[PDB]
């Protein structure tokens, strides 16, 4: 048949805290028609606030990726994101109960296990993808973010770290999605902080949520959780994360590979912009055999 549509099967809820704000947040995931996204509902307030996850609507790019609209924000889409963009997700309503995204163990890993433990459900509607046609690329500094045409999905990350827990380490990590599981190997890969800027950052209202329990907590010479890495490359598996996240709002699945050197929430972003202003450079296609296409799902 043709690559359909998928929404959820049944809602999901869960509870957390913002990693940032550190609220309490009630987190629930409701099916949603065909062609409407990924869209976030702040159900806290009366009548709700909602933000389509899309490049268009996002805000703030200092320590997450936040998407605004009117006075209203909602923190911290990228790990939720990354999730649905793994699984495949177009459509769904995200409702919160708080302005940020609850942060569960820091990984994409529980927002997945809860999705597939509810299911996915196909849709009457083709599933839209955005193909690559033409390179773009965008810089800042010594950061870079491309995307080029490729035949499939892929994703490669570098950073650079000066710090005695990075260096030696493996800084650089490519994924490409025929071959390697998203499942796992990408979505089980925890943020990451530092000890040294915890009071800083909480001075500034970031971090307030962020614990051992929720991230990796880097200290001056060795990483403090007691129970290890998850992931050897575990920082830049998560750095692939992100974008990951950060690339569904683009609103429907790529086929192309993106490429980032040192890239964040918004230098991320700001590819994004570049990329749909260059109408030259995409185009939507769809699938009319999923036998013939160059990416596969997962049954739902
Ligand atoms: C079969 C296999 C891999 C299956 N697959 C397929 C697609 C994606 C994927 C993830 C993210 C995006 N995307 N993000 C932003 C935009 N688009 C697009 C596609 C992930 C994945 O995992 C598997 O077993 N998975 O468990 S495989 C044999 O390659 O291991
Ligand atoms: C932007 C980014 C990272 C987000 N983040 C994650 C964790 C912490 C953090 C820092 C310190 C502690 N802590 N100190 C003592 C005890 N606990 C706990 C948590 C800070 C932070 O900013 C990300 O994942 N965004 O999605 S990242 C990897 O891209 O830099
Ligand atoms: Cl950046
Ligand atoms: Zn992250
Ligand atoms: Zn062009």
């Amino acid at each position: 048949s043709m690559i359909k549509q998928r929404t959820l099967k049944n809602i999901i809820r869960a509870t957390g805290v913002g990693l940032h704000s550190g609220e309490k947040v009630y987190l629930t995931l409701k099916p949603a028609p065909v062609d409407t996204g990924i869209v976030f509902c702040r159900t806290d307030l009366d009548p709700v606030v909602e933000i389509p996850a899309r490049a268009e609507n996002v805000g703030e790019t200092t320590m997450s990726t936040t998407l605004v609209k009117g006075d209203v924000k909602v923190d911290t889409v990228e790990h939720l994101l990354s999730a649905m963009a793994g699984l495949g997700i177009d459509n769904a309503y995200v409702e919160l109960s708080a302005s940020e995204v609850p942060i569960m163990d820091g990984s994409a890993g529980p927002f997945v296990f809860l999705i597939q433990s509810a299911g996915l459900q196909e849709q009457e509607a083709a599933k839209k993808f955005i193909r690559i046609k033409r390179e773009v690329s965008v810089e800042e500094g010594d950061k870079r973010a491309v995307f080029v045409p490729f035949d499939g999905f892929k994703v490669s990350f570098e950073i650079d770290f000066d710090h005695p827990v990075f260096r030696g380490r493996t800084q650089q990590a490519s994924v490409d999605f025929s071959s390697t599981s998203f499942v796992k190997e990408v979505s089980r890969a925890r943020t990451f902080g530092f000890m040294r800027d915890i009071e800083y950052l909480r001075s500034q209202n970031l971090a307030l949520g962020g614990s051992v329990e929720n991230a990796i907590v880097v200290d001056e010479n060795r990483v403090l959780n007691e129970d290890g890495l998850r992931y050897e490359d575990e920082f830049v598996k998560h750095k692939i994360l992100d974008a990951i996240g950060d690339l569904y709002l683009l609103g429907n699945s790529l086929i192309g590979e993106f490429r980032g050197f040192k890239s964040g929430h918004a230098l991320n972003n700001q590819l994004l912009r570049t990329l749909i202003a260059d109408k030259d450079a995409w185009e939507v296609v769809t699938f009319e055999d999923a036998r013939t296409a160059p990416i596969s799902y997962m049954r739902p």
